[PDB]
């Protein structure tokens, strides 16, 4: 009967778009519960440059003081290692017996979801609910929830090349996260 | 040799790709100057519901504190009446002579250039910068500057249509224009 949301990333660095996304489902849905779910290692990434834990944490909280809502699940920070997001959710739910979950996701991983580790599993676990990126509308089966947001071309790649080559992030990430960015010299090369 | 950047807009309300767009072009060509110059009536788009114009003014100013650089340039609202960019900028370089103005604008103002105003004596008088806009990429002739930002389909159009409605405009515009335009009661019907 409650109703949990989920919204899983690597988060380096959470950004604007990020937060548009988070807004949109919550308004949206309006679950009793939201959690931002940072991966200490997401599947079907490379890893190189690997700032550690608590960098990514910090600028996560500055997002959630910020939209007002939302908590930080660190259950796949505390496990380590490749971070399947089947283990988190087997492990979520019976903490968390009597609640619907619903696990956010955009078009690219949509895409690739076949691709997921226990995915027939997962799909009787969770209700996904997809967010477009990198278009303006996203078609989805009757099993699934689509949310259409704002299109938002900013990824956390960007982010990265744009502070490595001196060139401003402003805007790119709220006021907090770039002073905290520049403070803690993160990305520099 | 002084550099001038002019960013005009009906404004009506700023929003935060308009911020991303100011944010872009100031950091890119380093203007000694930057102002945002709100039109009254800007020519070729219809103006039902006319709100005060003490509101556009100050919503534009909580972008400028946020964004920590640029000024109002109000030549327009005093003028009255449609404001054609041509009579503006005509009497503006006759009282800042010896310095090279640069004029911002999106892909759509870019596609229908020929229907402005005098435009052949005003592409005389300024330096057209243009940022892409429902696209990722935008080609222009040599004569004029082209600036690649990174791509987000928010319009004023979409503001007012979800206040209306009741939806959330959360991070589509900043906290401070959201309760401005929550507290004042704006584009409620
Ligand atoms: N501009 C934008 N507009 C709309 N959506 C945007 C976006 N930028 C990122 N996104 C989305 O936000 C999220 C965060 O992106 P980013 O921080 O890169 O994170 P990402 O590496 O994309 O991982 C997203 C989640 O899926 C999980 N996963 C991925 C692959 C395999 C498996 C498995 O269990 O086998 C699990 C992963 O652990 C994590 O919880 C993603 O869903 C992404 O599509
Ligand atoms: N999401 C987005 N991404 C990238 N660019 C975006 C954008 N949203 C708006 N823009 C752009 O920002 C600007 C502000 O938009 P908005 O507030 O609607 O304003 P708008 O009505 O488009 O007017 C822009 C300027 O062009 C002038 N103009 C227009 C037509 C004719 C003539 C004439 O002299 O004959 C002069 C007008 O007076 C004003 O200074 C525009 O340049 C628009 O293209
Ligand atoms: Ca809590």
């Amino acid at each position: 009967m409650k109703k949990i949301v989920l919204y899983g990333g690597q988060f380096n660095p959470i950004h604007t778009a990020h937060m548009i996304v988070a807004s949109e489902v919550f308004h949206e849905l309006q679950p009793d519960e939201f959690y931002f779910l940072p991966s200490f290692m997401s599947p079907l990434k490379k890893h190189h440059d690997f700032i550690d834990v608590q960098h990514r944490l910090t600028m996560i909280q500055m997002i959630i003081d910020e939209l007002g809502f939302g908590d930080i699940c660190d259950d796949e920070i505390k496990r380590g290692g490749q971070s399947y997001t089947y283990d988190t959710i087997k492990a979520f739910k019976e903490q968390h017996k009597d609640s619907e979950l619903y696990f956010v996701i955009g078009t690219d991983q949509y895409n690739q979801l076949e691709k997921w580790y226990q995915i027939e599993y997962l799909k009787e676990m969770v209700t996904f609910v997809v967010v477009n990126r990198d278009k303006n509308s996203q078609n989805v089966e009757n099993a699934m929830i689509a949310i259409q947001i704002p299109r938002v071309d900013i990824s956390s790649t960007m982010i990265r090349q744009r502070v490595s080559e001196g060139k401003s992030i402003q805007v790119l990430v709220p006021k907090s996260v770039e002073n905290y960015i520049k403070g803690e010299g993160l990305y520099e090369h």
